[PDB]
């Protein structure tokens, strides 16, 4: 599923991401925009042989099992394919673990490089929330 901006904002709010670990909703929308272009089916292979999955591009070395990443830790205890669903619940639940891991949202390279320090409230402007 390719989400609209306000549609995703609303879904992320329903799932408890607004101000989760101090990160306002706009941060999460911005991260999703630049990680996946709001597409739940996005996948991208990394140089280390791992793959990133879904709307928040969650990595198979640490967080999910894709059956082809040796030494995967699977810390979210899910198949990576579950992160490609039109229902964002699994992605959100796993993202909550990731952002709690010590480095906050810096775990998402696109967030650090494209969202951090910007007017992230713009990403939810105009939305009925
Ligand atoms: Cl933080
Ligand atoms: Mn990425
Ligand atoms: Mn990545």
């Amino acid at each position: 599923k390719v989400f609209g901006r306000c549609e995703l904002a609303a879904a992320m709010k329903r799932h408890g991401l607004d101000n989760y670990r101090g990160y306002s909703l706009g941060n999460w929308v911005c991260a999703a925009k630049f990680e996946s272009n709001f597409n739940t089916q996005a996948t991208n292979r990394n140089t280390d042989g791992s793959t990133d999955y879904g709307i928040l591009q969650i990595n198979s070395r640490w967080w999910c099992n894709d059956g082809r990443t040796p030494g995967s830790r699977n810390l979210c205890n899910i198949p990576c394919s579950a992160l490609l669903s039109s229902d964002i619940t699994a992605s959100v639940n796993c993202a909550k673990k990731i952002v709690s891991d010590g480095n906050g949202m810096n775990a998402w390279v696109a967030w650090r490089n494209r969202c951090k320090g910007t007017d992230v409230q713009a990403w939810i402007r105009g939305c009925r929330l």
